[PDB]
């Protein structure tokens, strides 16, 4: 941000970004801001996109140091507002200095250092990578067993799927907390109820989709939208199934279809539906060609499932580095 | 604290004392000490009493910082296991002290400051008074009734008396939460639950009991047991109704007896139960004389009912000043 900042020395702006630079200079501080090695003077309107990259840099600065010490301690006191914590607050300013260079006659300034500037921020964000989180379905089933058998309300494993899927509309639907701070885990269902608090207590724009391994049913997808609202999980992570053995490429159309046909969960699902195809396993059980074809086919009529249901399909290629995988 | 340290200063102790005077003198903290005025230097075990009384003076004074600050701020950094939380851990040393100068022949001793500092503890406590609370009926069902509108299962004020014992007991039996963060509240039915809330923070021995006004049947208790488990009140306090209106002392005894009929309730009262009775309103709405003959047969006919089911009846007599009340 600093470099950034010494390129942008024009004097010439809109009155827009005109108005933002004078509103920064207003509050700007005036002190020593001895903590930067360059710019620790206050930067003069003269140059407003200094002036705006500046309070860039402030708050690039603060969420630094806020990541820094939630990082190496458990807290941090670096207040939220002074720190990015939208995707795009961060890209705000830039989109202002942006428009201005291009008004003033500009634009192959606002295409170097500021152009390769934005697209760093709106391909990495806040956090690098979005992280997806992986867990197999019978660690689900153990959790909502558990809920169930606390609840003196039978056992979800020995239920049906027909069973389970009206509970778990009814649950979704309803608006009564499920499971309570007394409710008996395992060391294995307080690891997912565990990760589903992380995911809460963490930013949303840092975690990606939550992918369900062995994934036969809905009731295995709707289990992990009830797991995560029912942790508290403020943006839910979309859940997505994951086929990899070929007894699952094979019925992996059917399973996403009676998925779709729950209404309740297409219209929470907003038009996109995302599942993985593992690439590994199908080859290891069957045959390489039988496993490959069996693939292609898989694709082939989700799409038609998805395409039959009016849902944007994106498929995850589980696929390795070796042909064998 | 400090002139009952200056007075014990004997040097006989039992072979018990003599072990715990030891014990604080191995953890004696070798310092300097010069926040307290008198006895800055480490206590010698020639004088064990001063040196046990000298822990219960470490004890209090971060137990009277840690109530200044978390009076004076919202927090606290001292740490609880610093101070006395205990109504008893501070009762300990000084009974061993009185153990102590009883077998050394020093009971007269014992029975003078150390026995007037043992009854100011035990008669006292750690909050110099247990604090009641008192709250109309009408609240309750207030915030019961938006809990069951809430939760889409009909009107608890619509509902009779039977259809409310019996819904109050399925929750108060079973395990599954009831309202969430999200349930819409009043500035009145926030005001009764943030109360709760209020008493599951703060320490359990500086309250006492939860007195309703305007009781009349068992639902109005039970919906307190049930709003205090259900506001995570770690150790609840005793509910306990007031009958201050003439007819609702008519019909007391009746209420208290099928308030003892409830085999839940009669169980976790561990055979000791208190109800309040009013003086003020009484002679108001009817006669003094009227007032003062059915108060006579109210405590008659509640003793009455009390000895049928086996429970120490302990009356609240809410007296005036004045005879009119």
């Amino acid at each position: 941000i600093e470099d950034l900042m010494f390129e942008m020395s024009m004097w010439r702006c809109n009155d827009e970004l005109r108005a933002r630079a004078d509103e920064v200079h207003a509050n700007s501080r005036k002190d020593a801001a001895k903590h930067y090695i360059e710019f620790w003077k206050s930067i003069p309107t003269t140059e407003p996109y200094r002036v705006i990259l500046g309070d860039v840099r402030d708050k690039l600065y603060h969420t630094r140091e806020r990541a820094h010490q939630l990082l190496s301690n458990g807290h941090s006191d670096v207040p939220v507002e002074a720190t990015f914590i939208n995707l795009e607050q961060f890209l705000e300013p830039l989109e202002l200095c942006y428009r201005s260079l291009c008004s003033c006659g500009d634009r192959p300034i606002a295409d170097g250092s500021l152009l390769d500037f934005l697209r760093q921020v709106s391909t990495f964000g806040l956090s690098l990578v979005r992280l997806d989180i992986r867990q197999e379905s019978d660690r689900h089933t153990d959790v909502l067993d558990a809920i169930t058998t606390h609840l003196d309300i039978g056992s979800y494993r020995e239920w049906s799927e027909e069973r389970r899927q009206e509970w778990l509309l009814s649950e979704l639907s309803g608006k009564r907390p499920l499971f309570g701070s007394d409710l008996p885990k395992t060391e294995e269902i307080a690891d997912v109820l565990d990760t589903f608090h992380v995911i809460a207590e963490l930013p949303a724009d840092s975690f990606g989709a939550y992918i369900i391994s062995m994934a036969t049913a809905p009731s295995d997808v709707l289990a992990v939208e009830l797991l995560q609202r029912e942790c508290r999980v403020k943006q839910p992570l979309r859940v997505v199934p994951l086929f990899e053995k070929l007894a699952d490429l094979e019925a992996a159309p059917a399973a996403v279809a009676r998925l779709f046909s729950v209404d309740w969960y297409k219209n929470r699902i907003n038009g996109k539906q995302e599942v993985m195809i593992g690439y590994s396993d199908s080859g290891k059980d069957a045959g390489r060609l039988s496993a490959a074809w069996q693939l292609y086919k898989a694709q082939e009529e989700l799409v038609k499932v998805a395409k039959e249901y009016g849902v944007k399909l994106t498929m995850f290629h589980g696929r390795g580095g070796t042909v064998g995988r």
